[PDB]
């Protein structure tokens, strides 16, 4: 039904801990597409697209679960918009 696109950035101990791999794995199970990236500021950034329910599940994962060794201090969500079709075919880990 309703598709959304939404940005996020996660802060804390979030690099070097398989965060990108685990986020990608969860997104693929959920049917969420887009990308995730390590920033040069020690944070993780992503864009998520998909059915709102599935995006919400992945956003919850990013904010409260993460990978086993990650510690999440904060999660920022913004630029959410309703979209009519997906701009991505799957969820990529990007450099």
């Amino acid at each position: 039904n309703t598709l959304i696109s939404a940005d996020l950035e996660i802060f804390g101990k979030v690099q070097g801990v398989f965060f990108r791999k685990h986020m990608q794995a969860e997104a693929k199970k959920l049917g969420v597409v887009g990308w995730v990236q390590n920033t040069d500021r020690g944070t993780v950034q992503a864009q998520l697209q998909g059915p709102i329910s599935k995006v919400r599940h992945l956003q919850e994962w990013a904010e409260t679960r993460g990978s086993p060794k990650s510690h999440i201090d904060k999660a920022n969500f913004n630029n959410e918009k309703v979209i009519l079709k997906l701009d991505y075919s799957d969820f990529q880990i990007v450099k």
